[PDB]
């Protein structure tokens, strides 16, 4: 299936992010004015797992002014089953109508998953999905302002062809705030939370290394449950702590 994303994302959407919103600069703008434009086709937002790679994909879209789509690969939510050839032309034929735009690959790890042994997938949907993506980028004329972008934090156990000149050549790193990333993002999540004289986004920044944004957007959450939990008016530290050992003990 094509989507399109129908409100609009910008920058002021994305918390903290600013090295990899400075790198995105020139991919928005060919987006703006694609014939002053090597000419970028397809980019891979590479980072672990909360850093928001699909939220600044969105955002560069919205930075430009262009269309957002998504295509997906499968028309069941938990298993990766393929959609052929002929539906991938489809979308992307009717996404390019309103070039100039993103086109976003969801699950580009599941859809790149190597799976014939290198002796290929002959009529395997799932193989004749990908092989069409790839046969679709090769085909961009570079005039149009098309921007393909999906999102990995392994980008070498991918389909190798998906990597070749001309098709997802471009990375982007999208990776984990540092503490000053850290307190930056915690401040953003944290404005519209009733806090207690006792909070210090630096003190939460230092104690949560490693944590992603989306890391960092759920601990505040976590640190507001607790707070509900306990009946209390406003957040605390102490329900940071219990925040941040919670999260803690998935691992």
């Amino acid at each position: 299936m094509l989507t399109e994303d129908q409100i609009k994302t910008t920058f002021a959407d994305v918390a903290g992010c600013d090295e990899a919103k400075e790198e995105v600069a020139e991919l928005v703008e060919y987006l703006r004015e694609p014939s002053r434009f090597k000419i970028p086709k397809g980019v891979l937002m590479v980072g672990p797992p909360g850093t928001g790679k699909t939220l600044l994909a969105k955002a560069i879209a919205g930075e430009a002014k262009v269309p957002f789509f998504t295509i997906s690969g499968s028309d069941f939510v938990e298993m990766f089953v393929g959609v052929g050839a002929s539906r991938v032309r489809d979308m992307f034929e009717q996404a390019k109508k309103a070039a100039p735009c993103i086109i976003f690959i969801d699950e580009i790890d599941a859809v790149g998953r190597q799976r014939g042994a290198g002796l290929g997938g002959g009529h395997d949907e799932r193989e004749q999905t990908l092989n069409q993506m790839l046969v679709e980028m090769d085909g961009f004329e570079g005039n149009e302002g098309i921007i393909v972008i999906a999102a990995t934090n392994r980008p070498d156990v991918l389909d190798p062809a998906l990597l070749r000149p001309g098709r997802f050549d471009r990375q982007v790193v999208v990776g984990l705030p540092d503490v000053r990333g850290r307190e930056q993002i915690l401040k953003v999540h944290m404005r519209r939370v009733p806090l207690a004289p006792d909070i210090d986004a630096a003190i939460i920044a230092r104690g949560t290394p490693g944590f992603s944004g989306a890391d960092l957007a759920n601990l505040v959450n976590e640190a507001a449950l607790f707070a509900a939990r306990g009946n209390k008016r406003v957040v605390s530290m102490v329900e940071f702590e219990k925040a941040k050992d919670k999260i803690m003990m998935g691992l």
